[PDB]
Parts: structure tokens; sequence; C-alpha cells
């Protein structure tokens, strides 16, 4: 069945421990070593502040997770622990709960975030150049290390623009990848969700996160976000269809052998492919180069195998002076 083109091996080849995220035995720190300060975030599993550390002084982030299940947060936590100190990799600090009622709490680093809704609007064309950069350090990292995220999305990146620092959060849908695994499509946020989800391709792999990063960064140059609007997962891949075309969602589905619910089917339709610069207007035109375009191009393909890798994407030309700029 499908695998992934590179790091296939990587949990192969690594001691079990590595993996084996349930053998977890969590070593719970001091809950009164952090104080809550005021309230920065929220989601479905959790709530987010930040706080300080009482020893030092220091800032942290608080994430107090909503009731969850041992398995599902020792997988969490054991992801984290394995990518802490990598490239761009938001850092996992302290584990902690509450006595009387067990509530676990996850200590990270503190950034100061601006939302993207008010950030990606001022940034300028190296600016976003920049940033993509710094968030696929983080990808290649964690997928060189045996993981995907599985919700790559602006919500999930941390940036404090002054300081130029980005960090990728929110390891709650990650997973290691072990080839032939056939995985939960249930996972990334809807407009984000990559072909293979929407058709119940369930052998799929690092690949899934490049997706993501390309409905984000079509977001980005085209000023127009979300990029691909659904309202429920069938209409999710409706969305796609009418940009990329039919045609090839159909050469895609023969490839791995997929039949399509006859409901989606149905609403799917047939629709010519929609060339990248059809999108392009006053508002975007400042972003919208042929290298950007070149680039969104091998990241938005039906066929998960076809998308560039991070490592390849860092080294595409789009990139060349933040990397001239990064040898110093
Ligand atoms: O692991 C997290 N989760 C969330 C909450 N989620 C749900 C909303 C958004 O998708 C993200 N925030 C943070 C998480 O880690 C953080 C570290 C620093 C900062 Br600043 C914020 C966070």
């Amino acid at each position: 069945s499908s695998k992934a083109r590179v790091y296939a091996d990587v949990n192969v080849l690594r001691p079990k421990e590595y993996w084996d995220y349930e053998a977890l035995t969590v070593q719970w720190g001091e809950q009164d070593d952090y104080e809550v300060v005021r309230k920065v975030g929220r989601g479905k599993y959790s709530e987010v502040f930040e706080g300080i550390n009482v020893n030092n002084n220091e800032k942290c982030i608080i994430k107090i997770l909503k009731p969850v299940k041992k398995k599902k947060i020792k997988r969490e936590i054991k992801i984290l622990q394995n990518l802490c100190g990598g490239p761009n990799i938001v850092k996992l600090l302290d584990i902690v709960r509450d006595q009387h009622s067990k509530t676990p709490s996850l200590i990270f680093e503190y950034v100061n975030n601006t939302d993207f809704k008010v950030l990606y609007p001022t940034l300028t064309d190296y600016d976003i150049r920049y940033y993509i950069y710094e968030l696929l350090k983080a990808l290649d990292y964690c997928h060189s290390q045996g993981i995907m995220h599985r919700d790559v999305k602006p919500h999930n990146v941390m940036i404090d623009h002054e300081l130029r620092k980005l960090r990728l959060i929110d390891w709650g849908l990650a997973e290691f990848y072990h080839p032939g695994k056939e995985y939960n499509v249930r996972v990334a946020s809807r407009y984000f969700k990559g072909p293979e989800l929407l058709v119940d391709l369930q052998d799929y792999d690092y690949s899934l996160d490049m997706w993501s990063l390309g409905c984000m960064f079509a977001g980005m140059i085209f000023r127009k976000e979300p990029f691909f609007y659904g309202h429920d997962n069938h209409d999710q891949l409706v969305k796609i269809a009418k940009v990329l075309g039919t045609d090839g969602l159909n050469v895609y589905l023969n490839k791995y052998r997929i039949e399509l619910d006859p409901q989606l089917e149905a609403l799917v339709g047939r629709h010519s492919r929609k060339p990248w610069l059809k999108f392009m207007n006053a508002d975007n035109q400042h972003l919208v180069s042929p290298e950007a375009i070149d680039f969104l191009d091998k990241l938005l393909r039906y066929d998960h195998q076809e998308r560039l890798t991070a490592l390849e994407a860092m080294t595409h030309p789009y990139f060349q002076q933040v990397r001239a700029a990064e040898n110093s």
C-alpha cells in the first residue's frame, strides 16, 4: 500500500521506547510552581493561559486540559518530549496535575503571539518567505523524527513578530508514522484537510502536513483565508475540486483504487482546473511572484506522493534570499 517517500523507517530503527507512548510513565512536576496570570487561548480540548514560573519569575504558558483519556494524553506528551529542542518546535517544560480532580496541565515556553487575522495582513513579501521557511524547519524536523503533526494551520503557528520567532504548537492531533498503518481520517481542521482525509485514504503519511501548509500558504499569498472554504467535509472536497479540477482527482482516485461515496461524487460534479493566476488581484498583487506560485503548485497536489517534502520545499528558489541571509 502507500508509504512515505522519506523517513519511512525512522520508528523501525529507533528503540521501541521512543514510539511506544502507552508505555510512558508520566513524571508529574509541582502544580504549585506555575501560576496563571491571564487567559490567552482555548480550543475543544484545553484552555490556555500565560503564567509565571514562581521559582525563576520567567513567563510560561499553561495548557489546562479538558477531561482526556490516558492514551490520548500520553501520545501528546511523548511526542512533545521527543521533539523538545528541535528547530521551532514549542518546548514542553513541565507536566503537572491538580490533586483533587487530577486535571493535567502542560507547561510550555512563552511566545508573544499575534493572531494571524491581525498579523498576516501586515507581512511583506519577504516576511511570508521567512516565516514559511521557519515553519518548514519545524515540519522537516518532526517528520525526520517519525512524527506527523496532522493539524497544520495558522492557529497552531505562534509568531512573535517583533522577535521574528515562530513555534509550531498543539501536538494534540500528532501521531507516529509506521509504514502501512491505517490512521484515522478525522484529523486536521476542515479548511486544511488533505484530499486523502476527504476520500478516506487511511494509509497517509507526513505529506498530509504539506497539503495543510499549501492551504495556509495559498491563504497568505492570495489574502483569501481560508483559501478552500468548505462548510462540511464533503463541501471541502468540492471547494478543492473546483480549483484543481476533477480530471486530476479522477487520476488520483484510480491510482489508489478509491471510490467516492455516491453522494460525494454527485456533489463534486465535473470541473475544469482554475489556473493559480486567476486568484491574483489588487489586494494580493504585491505577494504573488512566479516563485510563490511555483512553490504553491508543488504543495497543492491531490496525490500525496507528488507533493514536495519539507526538505525539498526548503530548497525551492522561492526561499533563496532567506537561505542566503541565514548562511551569514
Ligand atoms: O498546545 C497548545 N494548544 C493551544 C491551544 N490550541 C487550540 C487553539 C489553537 O489551535 C491552539 N495553545 C498553545 C499550545 O501551546 C502553546 C504554547 C505557547 C502559546 Br503563546 C500558546 C500555546
